[PDB]
């Protein structure tokens, strides 16, 4: 149903919520320590290298409607993965962007949603502030 | 008038000044670095240059007249907390602060911050919510 | 009676004198090597993370009239600890300040005495020099 | 007159120049770095710029006419000891020096320093003493 | 006319601009760094200064009118790929790109690059071939 | 027949092709991990320090018509080796040059061919581009 | 007869020559690997910390007419040692100077000869050049 | 006249230019860095600024007219050896070079240097000799 690649503060944090709301989630990450840390939250916590076109097939990643690339300080895999996923014809692929340049490649690459955790949170914050006063509550 | 004041114009803080603007709201944006100030002068009702930690400059901005102040200082937990701690002094109704890490979050909870934001984590839970709603 | 958190040149050095003058002292420090180094001087040398609200309770730290935060190059714990201690309603809390900014947070935080080992020693030195000539000895 | 001379205006050395001043005492403060010199010109009876290690500049300041000289050089054990060693030459009655570490302390004891100060440790024993007196 | 365009004038890219010149061919050489541009102005039919990643500057050079574009960006896989990805947009017939490492090579294969060059390896196989022919 | 010293992207890559074309090759390199990595491609993959005048003799390096110094970020051994080889009266010695200065010493030293993987590839690239249009294919 | 403290290129190199000319030498150095490396050249190769006033006594260092402080990139021990030795009333103490400042402390400290391996070698070189032509040989 | 030429004015090389001077000998001192050149202009019969590796500048100094050239280049084995290798070309009678390490020494032996100097070691054997003579 929902696959999340890269378990950092952003990616992991989304695996939990997905769990808390009673949803099955496949969480993956080359680093095994990161995998064990969420084994209790994901319907399945696998260890793999998302960039490896084969391991991706090991996870039947092509059977998920949504995959979330949460790779962080690695514009390399973040981009390679998104590309690979784009081949498996994965319906919706959402990716975290590390910087501006990244956002651009991601757009053209074919990502369905780009997330800028920092900025995006900003908009949501201004939005929250706005509600507090407009709706008045 | 004088409802939102944003201190620290980084990717997070600045990004909220624009949105505040785009939604037709007046915003006071501040930041010691003048280059950062000029960069948002077009978005804020007022873009001032100042050192938030300086108890006097803070008074120069009538910061006590704002219902909401947002401390978006980043890689300088030092100022971030002093500011917040100063803001607390002026009895500023609502003060929201970005937390740099776990400790920072812990202090802010005891310092007296009204809302702590973890852009990274908090947005994560945000996306979980969206995938959930999409299906 | 007297609790000292952080056994560096400053903090430790005070544990000894407290000892030498026949006083019971509780010396604590996450780093165990630092703890063993003063085990012979303190009435009790515990290993703990002062920032951990629970471990602090493990030491009955709330039963001391004086606690000394001697944390050094860690404006983080130095500040968190002082805060935690300020909650346990610890009567007198003396803290070493790392820099100016630190001194300010400490003041507002609620510390009862801030120590600037470098500067403070200066005043004591000028004072000593002064005595040598004024009292004339 | 000409009783205290302080070489090296860092947090330690400078801090003692002010106190000397506050207590109404004349002080000669010196330091190669001119920015440090201007910073205390208001506190010292005389704020000179010089290289303490230079056996001649030392003579430019009549440093031999002071009963007390305080070497507050910090992260430069090199100068700190040469200075002290030069001061010893001029037969300066009392020379107190800040020690950077254990070795420095050891040399100073053999160099001929009259008093070695370990701001960190020495203040520690100072605080032990105060807690003791408070109870 | 308008047959070869080389983006990025480093040891690899520049070295190909000269040869193109030496063999009596017109070449458009480009590079954000102006010092690099002046260095080959003597070799290229046109040495422009620009940011290849900027979708507009690319249009300033009529880059879409070239049969061959060579991305010789080096230690900046970031631009190297964005450029290539932009070039792909303009439907540039043949785009050859230098690969910085294994990943870069992999993306370029999926990005749509027509030829990936690994100066180090590729030249190795080149020398193997020469020893072979010498004997 | 063909000896290759230094198995980096350049040097190794040439050992393979030499293999693929059915040629016997002696590949050497101090680092054993690099040696094992090509043991399957070379008629012989030895571990040695090319700069050691003795080890060089251990490999009968004087019995090869061609030796290729592919040492990379080590202008030291690259140069020492070429010198040593130049003593063994090795017929043809081809060396990879790290920078310009290196190229100059190599020329004067007595190297028979200097390779600038980066630049040389450039010329071959311009050449290829040229063929595509002149020969028209 | 001759004691040498610090076995670096300079210090060690002098232990050998002392040996080669049939002289007994005591070579010392905290680092044991350096000590083993000259055990075959010195009448005695001890491991110790020259700055330790006690270990120095362990070597009866006060029984030598000449001690050579060859400590290098350690203006600390080089100076402390020379001081300690100066207390044991060691007749002649020769020290390698690391920089100018060092040379000055050494002079005042009381060293009998300061050596600037770099510069001193220079004078000897100019001297050699001079002989080649003046004496004409 | 034209008997000694010293290339590279560092602690070693420069130190030999002075001594050559003090003993009343003419010396040509050279070094790319002009500040180093001015520093010894008072000691050398001629203090030129040049790049020893440049086969032409070397000719600008008539370096081929000197019986002895001393390469005192230090932390740049690159130039040190190229120079020496160039000097060899001009058939310079005697060329003495400072060796930076073991390798450098090995190449110089094969390059054709007439004398290799290891300031550190060589002086060590020098001191051994003096202690020996003192007793
Ligand atoms: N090729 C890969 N395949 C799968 N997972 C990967 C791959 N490369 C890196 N990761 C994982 O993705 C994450 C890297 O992103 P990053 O380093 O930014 O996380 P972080 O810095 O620790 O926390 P944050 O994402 O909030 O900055 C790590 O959890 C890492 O283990
Ligand atoms: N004492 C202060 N008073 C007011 N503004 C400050 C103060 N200190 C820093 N700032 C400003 O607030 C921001 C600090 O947060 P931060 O350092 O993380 O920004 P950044 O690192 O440049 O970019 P980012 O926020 O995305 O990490 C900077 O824009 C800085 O100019
Ligand atoms: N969270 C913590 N809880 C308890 N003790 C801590 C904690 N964090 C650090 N310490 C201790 O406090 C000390 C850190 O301060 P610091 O590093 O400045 O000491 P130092 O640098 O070695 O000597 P000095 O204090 O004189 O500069 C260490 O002894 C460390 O083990
Ligand atoms: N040779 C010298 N003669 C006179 N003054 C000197 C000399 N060398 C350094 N100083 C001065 O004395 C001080 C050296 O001590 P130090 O380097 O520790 O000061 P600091 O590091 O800038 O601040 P702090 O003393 O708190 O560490 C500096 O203020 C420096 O300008
Ligand atoms: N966005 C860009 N648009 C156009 N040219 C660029 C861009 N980014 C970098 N360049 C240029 O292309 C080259 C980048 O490749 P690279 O960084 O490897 O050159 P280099 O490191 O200076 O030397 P070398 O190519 O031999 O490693 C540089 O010459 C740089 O000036
Ligand atoms: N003295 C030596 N004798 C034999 N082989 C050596 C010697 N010194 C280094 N090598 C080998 O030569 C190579 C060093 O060149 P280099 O470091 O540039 O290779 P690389 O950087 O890993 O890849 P590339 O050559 O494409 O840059 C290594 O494979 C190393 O093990
Ligand atoms: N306290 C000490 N007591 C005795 N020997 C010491 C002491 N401290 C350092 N040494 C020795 O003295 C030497 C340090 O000088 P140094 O580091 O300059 O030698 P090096 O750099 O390896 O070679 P070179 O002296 O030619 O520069 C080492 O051999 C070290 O083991
Ligand atoms: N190609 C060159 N031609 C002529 N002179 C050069 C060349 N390269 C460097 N030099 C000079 O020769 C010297 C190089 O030796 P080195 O770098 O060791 O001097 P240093 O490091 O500044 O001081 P020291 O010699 O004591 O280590 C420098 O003074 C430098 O200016």
């Amino acid at each position: 149903q929902f696959a999340v690649i890269g378990l950092g503060r952003f990616g992991g944090s989304i695996v939990k919520e997905l769990h808390r709301m009673g949803h099955e989630v496949l969480a993956v990450d080359i680093n095994e320590e990161k995998v064990n840390a969420y084994a209790s939250y994901a319907t399945h916590a696998v260890i793999a290298n998302a960039t490896e076109e084969n391991e991706l097939l090991s996870l039947g990643i092509r059977n998920f409607e949504y995959v979330i690339v949460a790779i962080g300080a690695n514009i390399q895999a973040s981009t390679l993965t998104t590309l690979l996923l784009k081949e498996l014809d994965i319906p919706n692929i959402w990716v975290k962007a590390q910087n501006y340049y990244h956002h651009k490649v991601l757009e053209k690459i074919g990502a369905d949603r780009i997330i800028h955790p920092e900025k995006d949170m900003g908009v949501k914050i201004a939005q929250s502030l706005s509600d507090e006063n407009v709706l008045n509550y």
